[PDB]
């Protein structure tokens, strides 16, 4: 029961970043698509720092290679400011070291540290904190949190189910039950009719690449999005006293670290405890079904004053590709997309290894030999029959938590190399039952192939009157 | 729950039809036809038979593009991307249908009841007076006064295509023809688009007004709102976008009507019907036209009393976002995927009736009306 208009008032996302399009945009890059292409063994992209990075190198314009979708767009638009997702950690995490900054330190303690007369030294290592605390510590601090193979794990999976391709697909014809309806928000577990998940089939070649990757890179911003403000609604002002107390007592060692990369990894690890980490990523990715996605990016276009129907129009597209062509502070952009690239071209949707290995029938013979058994089975001895329902059950809540390469694009059945693991049916464990069971299924057929019709034989005598051979 | 998803029990039902190939994209001249005077009357009700016959074809004075939906010249390049990009076989229009339990007495008592399975206990039992129809053979010709199969055969389909479209444009005729109404959408439509007198009552209080929502008088106060950004577009993509804007509110509007209707039904208003409806079979079976039958019902079931209660509180505000949140989800339940250019849904009806086939006369008098509203507001 439910009176009130569709929308709601939702704290959680409302915070904006408002900065000016790159001259390196998406759209501004034909061949963007070109490099943005993975192949097998690529490996997991890494953030950047200012050490390797001296000084940034860079509205629309109709390029010679502007693809059809791109084409109209880079046409029809009042391009002015395009805003951005508001990607930051709490803004009282930040005012507890920026009022710790202020400069507060002065310049008598970095010269006892650079123990040097130069004060381009102390000029040096004071712009390196600063950089660390403003773009370098939120990287280290996304780098962490991503790239758990668990949580990587995580997210392939739930972009699976998202996108509907490989084993929930599979699921889902063979249970007869629908599973993709299912939508989450912070392990609630949701069930939600009114939900389109297979309308991304519509778009091919170049069309879905770039869709795709959008859809993705939304779908992280909201994670890391969703899991800032669950995190900063759950703050006590008394950690901001013992933050204060141990960034007092740190300092000294905080301000005497050559690689700024280790400046701002040392950092991450005091002001970000292990243990929230690990709390926070209990049950925070959550299903997210492809119209809310639509939803929050119609939602991203609007407040960025663009009319969502002045034709197409996708967030993803203005923003920069490489570190070194994008300014700063986007750079936590570009980390997420490059991430989103890497995940997109790594979950097969243009299977991963959460399909190929074990869960996949044509690779798996025990899977397959199990599934042909699936509903002739009785047993009556006064159910024990072999449900849809409890196989699909059995077949996904099982992964072989080896054999899932993390680190690299391996796409097994690709290499000539044996699996890490033996492939096993999901419910039935020994092989002789299997073989018996097939055995009687062999026979079933057989003797309904020999006397399906019935057989008309002689009264008199005994001899068939219509044999088949 | 999750923030940005959407879980209603109302306002989605969706009838889902072929596109018809007389459809508003297909006719590249509407804009012509769409132009409207200071010498223009509110579009008026049509019934099957003051319409001679229905032809869905593209017709003649189109020509097809040298390049369901056919290219063609002269329309807004839009169209032509549209064309180029989606050639879908159906689309999920909004359900505009009177509600269920009312059609279904309606159906049962005057046309013919619903055959419920036989249930296995016997066969060849012809008991067809449970399925026989509510009124007999020799009634009707006895009413009729003539014994003429073909006057039976075509009384009886006048009536049932009466009952299945007309009584449905009758309610509406008078639901959004009241003087009173027209004042509040006129408002409603002002405040919603910011223009003239909303504009100045926002400099006088300080405040925009575009954080005004209302929901069954129980207002919300949303604050995510914005509705300046139309302004920036001109021509006759703002006069299709507009009039497309228009024409969804109208429809929400409908849809929450006949919602709430739905929700204040009884089994003793069951009854009454059933009562009103065999006392005065005679009176409705025989009548001069499909205009007076369909009056006639509409007053048995659409009493003046049942209506004032309903305009009351009905004409909700709603934001240009609320808006683009419907239009959204129409397109994604028909199949169609939004990051498409420039899709919306008032391409896919028929301008005038002598098009469209029957079941979509609600909707392009929808339309029509829609259009009237947009050039009399002065939407510029």
């Amino acid at each position: 029961p439910v009176f009130a208009v569709p929308e709601v008032l939702a704290t959680y996302h409302i915070f904006f970043q408002n900065c000016k399009i790159p001259l390196s945009c998406r759209a501004n890059r034909s061949r963007a698509d070109k490099q943005l292409a993975l192949r097998q063994g690529a490996v997991i992209p890494d953030i950047a720092s200012l050490d390797e990075v001296p000084k940034i190198f860079e509205v629309l314009v109709e390029l010679e290679g502007d693809n059809a979708r791109l084409a109209v767009l880079k046409r029809s638009i009042e391009v002015t400011h395009f805003a951005y997702p508001a990607l930051n950690l709490p803004p009282k995490v930040m005012s507890t070291v920026m009022s710790e900054l202020i400069p507060a330190v002065g310049d008598e303690q970095l010269a006892r540290w650079l123990e040097t007369r130069e004060p381009a030294d102390l000029e040096e290592r004071r712009k390196l904190m600063m950089a660390a605390v403003l773009v370098t510590v939120e990287l280290e601090c996304m780098q962490r949190f991503f790239a758990d193979p668990e949580m990587q794990r995580k997210l392939e999976e739930t972009l699976h189910y998202t996108f509907r391709q490989g084993y929930v697909r599979q699921a889902c014809k063979i249970s007869n039950v629908e599973l993709c309806n299912l939508v989450s928000y912070l392990g609630i577990l949701h069930e939600n009719r009114l939900g389109q998940n297979v309308l991304h089939s519509t778009l091919k070649g170049e069309a879905r690449r770039d869709y795709v990757r959008d859809c993705v890179y939304l779908f992280l911003c909201y994670t890391w999005q969703t899991a800032m403000g669950v995190w900063q609604q759950c703050l006590e002002e008394r950690n901001l006293k013992e933050l204060q107390k141990l960034l007092k007592q740190n300092l000294k060692d905080l301000w005497t670290a050559f690689n700024e990369r280790s400046v701002a990894a040392h950092l991450a690890d005091i002001i970000f405890p292990e243990r929230l980490l690990k709390t926070l990523q209990q049950g925070l990715p959550d299903f997210t079904s492809q119209s809310m996605l639509q939803n929050f990016r119609n939602f991203i276009l609007e407040r960025s004053g663009i009319l969502p129907a002045t034709c197409c129009a996708l967030p993803s597209d203005f923003v920069p590709i490489k570190y070194r062509e994008c300014p700063p502070p986007l750079w936590g952009h570009c980390y997420l997309l490059q991430l989103a690239n890497y995940l997109a071209y790594h979950s097969d949707i243009m299977r991963c290894n959460l399909c190929t290995p074990h869960r996949s029938l044509v690779c798996n013979s025990q899977l397959l030999s199990e599934s042909q058994i699936i509903g002739t089975f009785e047993l009556q001895g006064p159910g024990l029959k072999l449900t849809p329902g409890l196989w699909t059950s059995a077949y996904l809540r099982k992964f072989v938590p080896e054999d899932y390469h993390a680190h690299e694009i391996r796409f097994y059945e690709d290499q000539s190399r044996p699996p890490n693991a033996e492939l096993t049916a999901c419910v039935i464990t020994q092989g002789h039952i299997l073989g018996q069971l097939q055995a009687i299924n062999k026979a079933r057929q057989e003797f309904l192939l020999r006397k399906g019709r019935g057989v008309y034989l002689d009264p008199q005598s005994g001899e068939e009157l219509n044999p088949i051979p």
